[PDB]
């Protein structure tokens, strides 16, 4: 249901200098718009830049990419399978560039590979402008894994990007799932890359770029804490809601644990979902189930999960009352308690 578009600003590229693009399904009746960022890890350094260009192709080209796509989850137009934005125009921006959407920088005689996440979402924004975007009264930033990051490092900017092109009105608004991690100690050592270490790496070899009251908080060299959830959002004007599973997969892989257990392994996933779930605590926009698992938004089966009886549909429908007092039955903040995955019977079986 979602056409290919490919940016028209062919200067805007994905890693290997092939144009970046979109695909859109319109939705004429209505003035909501869903961006999505797509995930999929990142690369660092040449070595392991060009691992990924020989097996995970279409993370880093549109060479091979196909002229539509389904719209699943929250990109649905089926209500059955999408109760909160069924009818909006329904946007996904395939995730070509590697690097967490932070990057500007080309590529060129001293660059082999492009690193463009941040201008593609610029452009893209700017070329949906034309095709009904300036109409719109919400646009939504989503995005799951690396897009879930890469929504908290760009929101401000979409914003920002539309009150300077003159649209003040459009109302800007972020959903970051499966991208709120914790820069914590791995379980057993190993750069599986850390992920303070990843991070470091990765920025200095995109140019990437962090919003600008964080990168004024942590200054030169330090910009790389811009990408732990934690310590962003509390700098961010748009309205975030946030999507994280207690005990997310992508945060286990880097902390490097892999799942009989034993004390020692016991404690350390409680402590992480512990420290998840106290991050959380003052953010009024957030689902998070003790499952482990990774990703949500774009699943069919998106609308089964459910913390304190609320699903995530609607919570999300609650978001958007509550930013016409909490509502009567329709709450936003939704952390489950108990500590240990699964311990949420409506987590997903796998
Ligand atoms: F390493 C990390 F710091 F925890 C981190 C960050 Cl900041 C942002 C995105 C990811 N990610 C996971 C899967 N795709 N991207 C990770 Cl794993
Ligand atoms: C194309 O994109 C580049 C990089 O974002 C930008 O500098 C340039 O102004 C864009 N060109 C047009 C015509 O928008």
């Amino acid at each position: 249901d979602l056409r290919l578009h490919l940016l028209l600003n062919t200067s805007v590229t994905c890693n290997d200098g092939s144009p970046a693009g979109y695909y859109l399904k319109e939705s004429r009746g209505s003035r909501r718009w869903l961006l999505f960022l797509e995930g999929g890890w990142y690369c660092f350094n040449r070595e392991n830049c060009d691992s990924r260009y020989d097996t995970m192709r279409r993370l880093m080209s549109s060479r091979d990419w196909p002229r539509t796509r389904t719209g699943t989850g929250i990109l649905s137009s089926q209500p059955e399978e999408n109760p909160y934005w069924w009818n909006a125009n329904m946007v996904f921006i395939p995730y070509c560039s590697s690097d967490v959407w932070s990057g500007a920088s080309s590529k060129s005689e001293k660059n082999e590979y492009a690193f463009m996440g941040a201008l593609i979402i610029q452009e893209v924004v700017r070329e949906l402008l034309g095709r009904g975007l300036s109409g719109a009264k919400v646009l939504l930033l989503a995005g799951s894994s690396a897009g879930g990051t890469g929504v908290l490092l760009n929101v401000d900017r979409v914003a920002e990007q539309l009150e300077k092109l003159g649209y003040p009105a459009i109302q800007v608004r972020g959903l970051a799932d499966s991208g709120w991690f914790l820069d914590n100690k791995q379980y057993r050592h190993t750069c599986t890359c850390a992920p303070t270490e990843a991070i470091r790496r990765g920025i200095r070899y995109w140019n990437g770029v962090v919003p600008e009251r964080c990168r004024r908080q942590f200054q030169e060299g330090e910009e790389w804490n811009c990408f732990f959830g934690y310590k962003v959002y509390p700098t961010l004007r748009s309205p975030v809601f946030v999507v994280q599973w207690l005990f997310d997969e992508a945060q286990l892989t880097v902390d490097n644990v892999h799942l009989p257990v034993q004390e020692g392994l016991r404690l350390y996933i409680q402590n992480l979902g512990r420290e998840l779930r106290h991050t959380l605590k003052d953010v009024p926009a957030s689902f998070a189930p003790a499952c482990l698992s990774h990703e949500i938004i774009i699943r069919s089966h998106w609308t089964d999960v459910q913390v304190k009886g609320t699903s995530l549909p609607r919570a999300l429908h609650c978001w958007d009352r509550s930013l016409h007092t909490p509502l009567k039955g329709c709450p936003v903040h939704l952390v489950d308690s108990c500590p240990w995955p699964h311990c949420n019977p409506s987590c997903p079986t796998g």
